[PDB]
């Protein structure tokens, strides 16, 4: 399942009740999976391999009630819709959409048909919105230039956030590869404690990236003694509850690298590595016009959430490992889940139960 | 009209043999207008009152044959699509699309369509791909809740591509409201002799910005002298063939800024200022794997660019008003053509002219 | 002297009481102004036209008291120093200096002369400090090589910073040179109102750029009008405003005083160090401070106000510092005529603008 | 030792010849250690525990015969000086400096006055010149408010500069500390193969970050192993390489020096002073080029081994500076301890290392 129940440890901070991104109170994550066929690559029919995954930064209208955030391009092989006025405003206006890289547009067009359907005053009485799209390449295991996934998907994983998400081959981690293992979605969250008051800072990725060999568990380099086990980009959206401005926000999208770094992530040239953050301690209205108040903590305290974003990062990606599972797509392509009984022989070998 | 047949001199540079951004060398400009109804606003419905515009850096293939490019965001309310990638990458491998706001996610769709039908390898044997797409709000005239643009009228503005051009309230210009007046599309081009080599620099603008009295004709306050006149973001693309890096572009991006602010324009808080630059004279090509060598002038030498670079893109904009007629559009708003016999009575009374 | 006392009008929003951006409360400037020796240049001797300028953003200890602030830069043909930890922590601990190119190092030298002095704490129980120092060449006119400031000289001009403030070829504005006329400091402010508030924007300007026929003023071609005019042959905005922004914002701020340089025909050449530092008087932020503190701030969709009021300040202060230049004789007998007066008012009187 | 030879496996690319940064044939290195008094602190007078540490990126006259570089700021807690000009224009033309953060005043100085001895036209006949001055606080050890460090101290480093350098606490590192043990310099170097060519990857840091527990070897929780072992109570990354790029890939090695830092267990805590600065021997840039010129260059496609090279480079480099370091008292009797040989040895064989 998770890193915990392996007896594999990630950092010193501990976990939230759920050890998910959602332990933000507010926070939730709906999936659509769609899978179909199975054989040989037939450009435009199948096998079909991908699916969407969304994240709500609170329960209401996020358009209207906006949230501080910030973002980190670690490499720019990707193609995420929004970064620009997020980084200008420092907000975030709509749910996150994730999905595979040529269903970005698609899914910009069913983002907005829910934003629309939400704030009949957008386009009219109103400003234009901003749609908060990223993605990764599920080419591997997915009819990618089929364009499966629909419009009304997107809504579909809207309306389907929850407290509880599944973890894994689902969602926008559907048809994704790490380590040359099946990737997907993995989620962990971690609680500290500043100045008297507990802060949680959650994370969800959506892991797609590395050679076999990179694979880094809690140090131990299990890629390498994995080299020749059969079946031979990432997203990090970071959230918590501590008050933060945009430009503490962008450094704290920063330090979800350092948990990448350590699981084996080094950005390769193609790999489209990003990370989003941001706090639902402060909440900007759409049509505020008096000053307000922004509730943040000095730079100074902060340490620990950075290190906390770090540790959530790194133990995410390897439950994004744990919990997929192993799966074939087009041209009979397959990605087994990491072995975990030669993982747990592994971590033993190097003395770390 | 353009300024030069008013006898409004901009800069000091001569433009082009077409004074159009097509005086680059292969670049090409494809419009999609799309106009219908009138009368009170029926959303999805209509007025209708927008389009689509295709830049094309060369006549062959973007995606196999790309283009060294930079960017500059001078203000960040705006949502456009591909920069990442530009910025990481410092190439452009796709025709470059402009529409409205809420037509972005469809501009996608339309694009792919292009792009894959003549890339059959992306998705199987090689990457994805990073379609460019910027934008502009027309919600004042166009029914943009109702995202009447089409994936087909993409591809058929792009299919549209040619030498020549129309120019003011054509493809995403259609809507484009300017100082309170009509906007829309505007371009112009300039000759600059650097070390015995004659290079050119050209411009294309979609205007969609500032208050009636900011507007700057060649320094004379002509929207305070119309502040009267009734009918009470932007887009610059700059293409030239001087040899230059990725870094050097961004540096000629941002000085298309200089022209923005000299014909009244300051980026106000929802002003959408984007600024994209390429350059014709690398070609890098997709699947290249050997050292290459790329041609590019010593920075000592380039002011000459910058410098015409502020010029095409003052002229352009001003071109896209004395280029745009008098058009109405949803709940009977309407913008009029600046009024060129007027402007001429107040250049020759500032002693312009 | 300034734009308005000659009836040259720039933007719409009206001046503050001095029309400085000392009309931001607590502001403070002082200058320091070095000349000496005439004709060859003798590397390491002279002459010497060069100077120091120093800018307080209130009166009590910056360091303990920081202030929010933003930056841009336009074109990094520049050497500043401190911007680095300005955009990460959004603050400025220390007074701005402003000297020339070669001399950075010895106005950072002097600089920490006087903080390590207001603060014995730096270095031992706290960490150290971002000392901000910005530049422009003024080797035209000065014999830069020989770095004459003297790390007293930044001392100095911190002590004598005040409300009032002389302008033109004096501190860091000494031997500067702008559209091929005399250059220097030049400043200007404006007042805005929003949503029933009055906020100040301030700007100082070190001019040291542009060529003789690119001079803009208020939208006439002055600089073409004065080609033949005798003495032929790089830019620091700082902006500081009273109105409550947080670091985002105030790099926001900044970008919009490059509207101001464009205007009066800054094209940002290539050597062109143009760079623009923007802080608010608003925020105030203890270095010791533990607990969540209220950041006030104006939300983004009320701020344009600001962005035009900057573009607005910069563009006077440009052209101030012309105006307030007197002509100046430097090395190897080269020579800047301060930009004539009278014949402004001629030429802005054939375009109908006066 | 050095960690390759003490049998320590870092990464899987071979190291160069002497597994340091000057591996980049025609890169020096010099240092100046100042060491003097010892007890209570007495601001200004002692006891002194710092230096100077030079980096030269060619033989010959750096300013006149310029490199490509790049540049990256993982956390802008730090004083450094000219990388504004360096990302402007993409090179360095002056030799590196490294020293503590209160001396970089007297390194412009004293850089400044080897620079402009050697070049007379400099203010004269041709514009400034841009100092590359980077630093960390070395106040736990050393008296810094004292700034011992002298110009001409800078003026020696550079002229000593050779291809074989001491490593540990000497130069600019003579005073620092990393995971509350000893710091300093260290360095080391990887060489990888690209299209039937070599080319190396070197790397030289001045550690001065991390709490005892963070420190992370090959992997290992060394860190956590010497929670209670005594001495208790930034970073600078100078990449080298003679590969071919331009400025906007070097910008982006310079960013994958943090991956190594991570993996080292570096979480660039606030106050941490964290910056990678990258250059290639490959292209040297003419200051009085007024001519067209050729960039040789590596496509983005291929050049995934050396970013992976880049961060095993700095994550053995970082283990160096420990491995070199020897134990040391300072200032108010404070010490730092070199990190125990045997105990580390012991701790690795007892993870399987
Ligand atoms: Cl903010
Ligand atoms: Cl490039
Ligand atoms: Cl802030
Ligand atoms: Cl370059």
């Amino acid at each position: 399942m998770k890193a915990q129940e392996l007896g594999i440890k990630i950092g010193v901070f501990k976990p939230g009740k759920r050890n998910k991104i959602t332990d933000v109170k507010g926070v939730k994550v709906g999936h659509v999976t769609l899978i179909k066929g199975k054989g040989k690559l037939i450009p435009g029919k199948g096998p079909v391999r991908t699916g969407v995954t969304a994240i709500l930064p609170h329960e209401g209208n996020i358009y209207k009630e906006k949230v501080l955030a910030g973002a980190f391009v670690m490499n720019g092989y990707s193609k995420p819709v929004g970064l620009i006025q997020l980084w200008e405003l420092g907000t975030i206006e709509t749910p996150i959409i994730l999905t595979n890289t040529l269903s970005i547009g698609t899914a910009v067009e069913g983002l907005l048909d829910y934003i629309l359907e939400e704030n009949e005053d957008i386009g009219v009485t109103t400003g234009s919105v901003n749609p908060l799209v990223l993605e990764c390449n599920d080419s591997y295991l997915n009819d990618i230039r089929g364009r499966h996934v629909k419009r009304e998907h997107v809504v579909e994983a809207i309306k389907r956030a929850d407290e509880d998400f599944e973890e894994g081959a689902v969602g926008a981690g559907t048809g994704m590869s790490a380590f040359e293992f099946k990737g997907g979605i993995g989620s962990a969250s971690r609680i500290v404690e500043i100045e008297g008051k507990k802060y949680t800072v959650g994370a969800l990725v959506l892991s797609n990236f590395g050679r076999r060999e990179d694979l880094t568990i809690a140090g131990v380099p299990v890629g390498l003694e994995l080299k020749n086990w059969p079946g031979r980009s990432i997203i990090m959206i970071i959230a918590t509850d501590a008050p933060l401005t945009g430009r503490q926000l962008n450094r704290v999208a920063k330090r979800a690298i350092v948990g990448l770094a350590r699981t084996g992530g080094y950005a390769y040239n193609g790999s489209g590595d990003i990370a989003v953050a941001f706090s639902t301690a402060n909440r900007i209205k759409h049509y505020e016009k008096e000053v307000i108040e922004i509730k943040a903590l000095p730079d100074s305290v902060i340490s620990p959430l950075f290190k906390a974003t770090a540790e959530a990062v790194e133990e995410a990606i390897i439950n994004s490992l744990l919990e997929a599972r192993t799966m074939d797509g087009r041209d009979n392509h397959v990605r087994y889940a990491l072995p975990k009984e030669e993982l747990l022989r592994i971590m033993r070998r190097y003395g770390r139960l």
